């Protein structure tokens, strides 16, 4: 035994905080596994605003109610014969989001806040249309992949009649069980420390960065206190990346691989003109800031021997126009050193509304 | 702290047994994650026996030597900037196998033992050709997915010039960190306890089941004391499976979901005529026996909304003709109750030779 050992087990052992706002899956410790699932209203229902809106109401209610249960109970408490029987709670958490395309389907474009405007095209884009967008999102996280997939099955089933999967991707980070130091910042498939410059969660900057400011227009206020998720599936050119020596890799980002220190320094907590962290800095983007909570993905190999692995990148912010968008535009247009080694292949924006007492998620938007 | 807690951490904390025979990745405790990678000799080299055989020698030597290092060191000890830096050893283990197609490429059909004859077609087959076969195999296992993918990168890179990935699949089981009882038999995506009837590893039946008996012909003796791996990618029809009530599910297999006891009993440690365990029993197959060491897989959803998830099934045996083959033939032809809910979509047979002092894996076969 040891303190560190107890600490290595905590993420697997504990339930998540079901009260975190706007919803679970943003603040608090990040579980090791994630499944991001984009869904559309079922084809037939989607054809007409009225059936579209009924199916959305059903989907969103079922999910809300099941996310409630899954935060206090495990999948195997909810149903007999689940894959997760005999397992600890593993920080299971569920987040539900709404795409701008949902508003189109239900004829509610009047309800679309400016912050939910489609993402612009970026000059480095290499997006696959089937990996873009979606009427809804489920983000499901857990510290154990079996607990994860059991919860996914129940959540997809709860809205099976009303929705269809559009795209999905599983991701991972180091397990707390295998971290020499389970409080250390996790690394990505490029070997880099990933997360250092996020605003600290015990600091007012966190909530300010994440939280949608009140809407001027009551038709847009269903997103007050919510957050916006930009998800990007970013393939890493690892074979080419591995040809670089360590110094060169460090120059691409502007931080060292060993410690995560900016270049020329000793601690995590000179920089090339085209370095990622220089071009991405709020400083270089009129104060644009986001909270990044991304996962690695490993999908083996594709045609013609291309490595299908990467960063399932996820940025949270109050308004994409003062977060992800200006920053990505700087990285795209100003020639981030990193562009060479990455390809943006999937993209989506989801509005993630604040949970409210006595109402299902997005009930305001649906109404009733 | 507690004994169970220390036990939950052990798989992440320890190195694997590098001395287990024929190779690592068969006996001992099974790590939570696996990556099964089938590779072919590179296209140009493969065209002619002489360059084929040179590239095979290179591939097999590099892999052997790197598997050696990876059993005593972690990927981040082998190279700077690895994705696994700062992580515990996580039971990393590497297994190398050889397909019968390799023997064709190197013009060594004389060397093909009878046990390495291609698997027959089965009546329930639904195999995708790109997911079948392969000249080589790498099986890489670890308790942490980040440790896993770091080791994979180094192993694929070590033979990059000489080989190309043909197909691959990642799988998982419950993590030891999240098991209420980390010694309990792991479950599958159908909720079932999976592994009960395997021969016990502290029992002579284990080695007898696994181990290739000596070859009559010295040209075939390179597999003496080795083992044969049948891998099948088996998709589960989970949506249809979940329509059944618990009793009905239990009738398909012949064991209970809660405890894994045969039907009508209390302990893991009446049965329908078409029950899986009845038709699969050595009893129903002239004593045919295998060691099953499979993993779940979750690949999200495919066209047209089909759930791409399943069992990455792996059977080890001394000779497929007295193991996997007769048993699968009984399940296929005698109408296993389970057939309804599964589809065999990928298949391969690999010869996994015994490690020998002072020689690389399969050096006998290559010679020199
Ligand atoms: C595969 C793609 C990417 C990789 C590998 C990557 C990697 C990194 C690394 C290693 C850091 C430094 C450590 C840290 O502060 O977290 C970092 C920082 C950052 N990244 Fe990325 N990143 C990627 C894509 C993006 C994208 C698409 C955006 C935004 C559009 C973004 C925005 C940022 C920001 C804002 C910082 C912090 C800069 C600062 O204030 O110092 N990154 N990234
Ligand atoms: C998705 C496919 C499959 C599933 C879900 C499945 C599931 C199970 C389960 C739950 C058991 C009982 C627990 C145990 O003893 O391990 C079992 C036993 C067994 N399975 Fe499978 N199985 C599958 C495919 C296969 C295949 C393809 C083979 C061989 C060709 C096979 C051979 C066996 C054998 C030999 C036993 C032990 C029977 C005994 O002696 O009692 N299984 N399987």
């Amino acid at each position: 035994a040891s303190p560190k050992a107890e600490q290595r087990l905590r993420m697997a052992a504990q339930r998540a905080d079901a009260t975190a706002a706007p919803q679970p899956g943003i603040s608090g410790p990040a579980p090791a596994f994630v499944h991001v699932i984009a869904l559309d209203l079922a084809e037939e229902a989607r054809k007409n605003p009225d059936t579209a809106r009924d199916s959305a109401a059903a989907a969103l209610r079922s999910w809300t109610e099941l996310a409630a249960r899954l935060h206090e109970e495990s999948p195997h408490d909810i149903a007999e014969g689940a894959a997760s029987a005999g397992l600890l709670p593993a920080s299971l958490m569920v987040t539900v989001g709404i795409g701008g395309s949902l508003l189109s389907a239900i004829d509610a474009e009047d309800r679309r806040p400016d912050a939910l405007a489609d993402l612009p095209e970026f000059s480095t884009d290499d997006l696959h249309p089937r990996w873009c967008g979606g009427d809804f999102m489920l983000q499901v996280g857990a510290e154990d992949p079996m607990v994860l997939t059991a919860a996914v099955e129940e959540l997809v089933a709860a809205a099976a009649d009303a929705t269809a999967v559009r795209w999905s991707l599983r991701g991972f980070r180091r397990t707390a069980a295998a971290a020499r130091d389970p409080d250390a910042t996790p690394r990505n498939l490029m070997g880099q420390i990933d997360g250092t410059a996020n605003p600290a969660q015990d600091h007012p900057l966190f909530d300010r960065t994440i939280t949608a400011r009140p809407a001027d227009n009551p038709a847009h206020a269903w997103m007050d206190g919510g957050s916006y998720l930009v998800v990007r599936r970013i393939r890493m050119l690892l074979t080419e990346w591995r040809k670089l020596d360590v110094a060169a890799r460090e120059r691409v980002i502007g931080r060292r691989l060993d410690t995560g220190a900016p270049l020329g320094s000793r601690n995590e907590t000179l920089i090339p003109e085209n370095a990622h962290v220089r071009l991405a800095s709020p400083e270089n983007n009129l104060g644009a800031r986001m909270f990044r909570r991304g996962y690695s993905y490993d999908q083996g190999w594709r045609d013609d021997g291309v490595r299908d692995a990467g960063l399932l990148f996820m940025a949270w912010q109050g308004d994409p126009a003062t977060g992800f968008i200006p920053v990505q535009r700087s990285l795209a247009d100003q020639g981030d050193a990193l562009n060479r080694y990455i390809r943006h292949e999937g993209s989506a924006l989801f509005a993630v509304p604040a949970a409210r007492e006595g109402r299902y998620l997005g009930q305001d938007l649906i109404e009733g």
